[PDB]
């Protein structure tokens, strides 16, 4: 995140973190057993992080839990990075408190002009590398899909929604991916892509959660 704020720990309680022997992506717990995250986020050998504040120290509210299942989404492409989502399956329940809880998925889309928040422990310069060891969190509304479309001309599919500020300087960065996207307490998007990190005319690019929700609860229904 570049030009965020220190969430504070354990302030966003469903953001996870799928660590590979070293954090690689985000993600958001959805119940005890599931996690969505970015499919460009896939590879074998995921542990999943609950309960984080700074993913270097041990301050006694973490959770690790091993994926036993993930599933890519059946359309996802890689070169276009339309359908860029993915479910993983824990092992094991994780134990949901106060502190390590999981988001709603939405019933309806949101609007532009909704407010939201995004975290993560992704990059925090747009010129150079700093990452933190810290969640950070930013708040940023979500653009016209005119505005997208215009800022990313032919790259913008109905699977996808820009937020941030046109302006620059505040955005999510390589290592925020899969994150979450929180509007009005749903699970509105996850972080997907964009051209750098907090360029003006380049805003962050989510994929449009509430396209999914129907995949996502048959998904976890059968699975
Ligand atoms: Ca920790």
């Amino acid at each position: 995140i570049v030009g965020g704020y220190t969430c504070g720990a354990n302030t966003v309680p469903y953001q996870v973190s799928l660590n590979s022997g070293y954090h690689f992506c985000g993600g958001s717990l959805i119940n005890s057993q599931w996690v969505v995250s970015a499919a460009h986020c896939y590879k074998s050998g995921i542990q999943v992080r609950l309960g984080e504040d700074n993913i270097n120290v041990v301050e006694g509210n973490e959770q690790f839990i091993s994926a036993s299942k993930s599933i890519v989404h059946p359309s996802y492409n890689s070169n276009t990075l339309n359908n860029d989502i993915m479910l993983i399956k824990l092992k094991s329940a994780a134990s949901l408190n106060s502190r390590v809880a999981s988001i709603s998925l939405p019933t309806s889309c949101a609007s532009a002009g909704t407010q939201c928040l995004i975290s993560g422990w992704g990059n925090t310069k747009s010129s150079g590398t700093s990452y933190p060891d810290v969640l950070k969190c930013l708040k940023a509304p979500i653009l016209s899909d005119s505005s997208c479309k215009s800022a990313y001309p032919g790259q913008i599919t109905s699977n996808m929604f820009c937020a941030g500020y046109l302006e620059g300087g505040k955005d999510s960065c390589q290592g925020d991916s899969g994150g979450p996207v929180v509007c009005s307490g749903k699970l509105q998007g996850i972080v997907s892509w964009g051209s750098g990190c907090a360029q003006k005319n380049k805003p962050g690019v989510y994929t449009k959660v509430c396209n999914y929700v129907s995949w996502i609860k048959q998904t976890i229904a059968s699975n």
